[PDB]
């Protein structure tokens, strides 16, 4: 169902959270080669998450689950903030700008939290 598909999306989102936290520790320890690999893996994981979230939203729309559509619309907006800041972080890494990377990483932790509160309601709504 859409509900089991959202559980699959949630796990993928949580796989990115785990990798992100591993990457943060690598950045702090100054392991740049590891960071580069983790950033590539994260991009793949976010692209997958986005794909799954869009299909779920489109399905909720076709099913007429108005409360779920409202919540998912809010979450897709938050997801795009994540995307914009993530891309900025990757650019900061490419440019050798550790100050911006630090800033963007702290910002993404805020986005993740505000997304998590929204994701928990979506699950209950589908
Ligand atoms: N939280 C977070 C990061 C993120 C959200 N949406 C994304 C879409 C694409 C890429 Cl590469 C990254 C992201």
């Amino acid at each position: 169902s859409v509900k089991s598909e959202y559980a699959e999306a949630a796990a993928v989102g949580q796989e990115a959270v785990a990798v992100f936290n591993t990457m943060k520790a690598a950045f702090q320890n100054g392991d740049k080669e590891a960071v580069a690999q983790y950033l590539a893996r994260l991009a793949s994981l976010y692209t997958r998450h986005e794909e799954l979230l869009n299909r779920i939203l489109e399905k909720a729309r076709r099913e007429g689950n108005k409360e779920a559509v409202t919540l998912m619309n809010e979450f897709t907006a938050t997801f795009q903030t994540g995307k914009s800041i993530f891309n900025a972080m990757v650019a900061a890494f490419k440019n050798g700008d550790d100050d911006s990377f630090e800033s963007y990483l702290q910002a993404l932790e805020k986005v993740t939290a505000k997304g998590e509160t929204l994701a928990d309601q979506i699950a209950k709504a589908l």
